[PDB]
């Protein structure tokens, strides 16, 4: 069922910790490793529930996955080698695994069924099912193009040129993965850049995939279908979204000095850091380097006084999953923090705009929720914030609502309670232990 947790004011967070692996890259490591020819070896994999579900889906289609020591070793089936799954592919809470896998196997000439939990089952799949219909996939979905969904690919899929209508890396990725088993050239046009793990990793696995960027920023990504993919050695960098929790906690809790090691610094993932620096955050980027083909660095974070800023709609894609924690940081900043271009938040694990606004109000924060925006006015000393009565923030099965408000409780005058901590393990099973090690006091029911 549900397991509430309460965060209490901290006298200071301090230490050096390695953050768990990046979820996006981890999902793709299991997918590409499972599809490629030969062996793939992965170090640093995030072992949260979302990623484990993608792994089980790949095994269901023929890939052999095992963990030897600290390395996940995968024996892939080779491009075009996926086998028809016996039962529905259960993605639990993970749309990344669900949506990318719909593109990956939907173009195969067999039936595949997709299911998930109460949260995933309410999320929109039309954004990926429409391009798949264009490629010739037959779709059976619940009203509104929601799960459960059953796909049946054509004998010969049709390659398309698809302009992604919203800033979704998952839609871009689903079309590219469908292209892997489609003869001809699949093209995805992305008017606004989104995380590029699919492009980078597929190139690393040997795909004839190219990215061309116009001076106006529009990206044209071309993929030649049915080409060989070769298993690779993958070193997964630290998750920058997970990093956000101890990083923001250290900025807000007085007397803090926290260093997070091996953090992914791809700029499509660092909008929150840039925003916090604009707010006056003391975040030092240490030893920027190349590791596993990605940009990484260690981040030293110290207590800072913050001032509200206006965050432009075009930075949104580079920090879309960090709006919840940014809203909590804004609750302690001087003045108003204004964030627009937030329509995508309404279709995540929870409607995040509604969940964040409601959670902030329950904890005494002055904020204004708009259809696609949020304004937060802060109280730097934290006085009057939190909830003395112990009322619980509704998490709506969303791991980041749970984590963001638990961080808030380490700073506010009154404790902050979340109605459920059980979904935190979908992306950051180490959260409680990691925060406790730094000094945070979080009581699980
Ligand atoms: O492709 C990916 O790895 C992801 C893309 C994003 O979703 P959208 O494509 O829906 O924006 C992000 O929020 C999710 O956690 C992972
Ligand atoms: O991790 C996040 O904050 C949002 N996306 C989760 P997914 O789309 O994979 O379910």
């Amino acid at each position: 069922s549900s397991r509430p947790a309460t965060a209490r004011k901290s006298s200071g967070l301090s230490g050096t910790v390695r953050i768990p692996g990046d979820k996006s890259i981890s999902h793709r490591s299991f997918m590409f490793g499972g599809l490629a020819s030969g062996e793939t070896r992965i170090t640093g994999l995030l072992e949260g529930e979302d990623v484990i579900n993608t792994g089980k889906a790949m095994q269901a289609m023929g890939a052999r996955i095992r963990k030897e020591g600290d390395t996940w070793i995968i024996d892939g089936v080779g491009n075009g080698g996926l086998l028809a799954p016996e039962a529905p592919l259960d993605f639990g809470n993970a749309a990344t695994g669900c949506r990318l896998t719909m593109g990956l196997v939907g173009v195969y000439d067999f039936d595949s069924t997709f299911i998930g939990d109460a949260s995933l089952t309410k999320r929109p799949m039309g954004r990926v099912l429409n391009p798949l219909r264009e490629m010739g996939v037959q779709v059976k979905s619940e009203d509104g193009d929601r799960l459960p969904v059953t796909l049946r690919g054509p004998k010969t899929p049709t390659p398309i040129t698809y302009r992604v209508p919203m800033a979704s890396a998952q839609v871009k990725s689903a079309v590219l993965l469908a292209g892997l088993n489609t003869p001809g050239i699949t093209t995805v046009i992305e008017p606004i850049m989104t995380r590029d793990h699919t492009e980078k990793m597929l190139q690393g696995f040997g795909a004839n995939l190219t990215v061309e960027t116009d001076a106006d920023g529009v990206r044209t990504i071309r993929l030649e279908g049915r080409g060989k993919l070769t298993g690779q050695v993958i070193d997964v960098p630290g998750d920058p979204s997970s990093t956000a929790f101890p990083l923001v906690a250290a900025l807000l809790v007085p007397g803090s000095d926290v260093t997070i090691l091996n953090v992914l610094m791809n700029p499509t993932r660092t909008g929150l850091i840039l925003t916090l620096q604009e707010m006056g955050a003391d975040i030092e980027v240490i030893n920027p380097r190349l590791a596993g083909g990605e940009d990484v660095a260690d981040l030293r974070v110290r207590s800072s006084t913050l001032k509200g800023v206006t965050v432009p709609e075009d930075r949104a894609p580079s920090m879309i999953d960090e709006y919840p924690i940014l809203a909590v940081a804004a609750a302690f900043a001087e003045g108003a923090t204004v964030m627009n271009g937030l329509e995508e938040l309404r279709v995540k694990e929870s409607d995040r705009l509604s969940a964040v606004a409601n959670g902030l109000k329950l904890n005494g924060v002055d904020c204004d929720e708009g259809e696609t925006s949020l304004v937060v006015r802060g109280r730097p000393d934290g006085k009057g914030l939190g909830n003395a009565s112990g009322a619980a923030v509704a998490t709506h099965l969303d791991h980041r609502i749970a984590m963001s408000f638990l961080v808030m409780g380490l700073v506010s005058e009154n404790p902050v309670t979340v109605d459920d901590a059980t979904m935190i393990a979908t992306s950051f099973p180490e959260f409680m232990d990691l925060m406790a090690g730094l000094g945070a006091k979080i009581e699980l029911s």
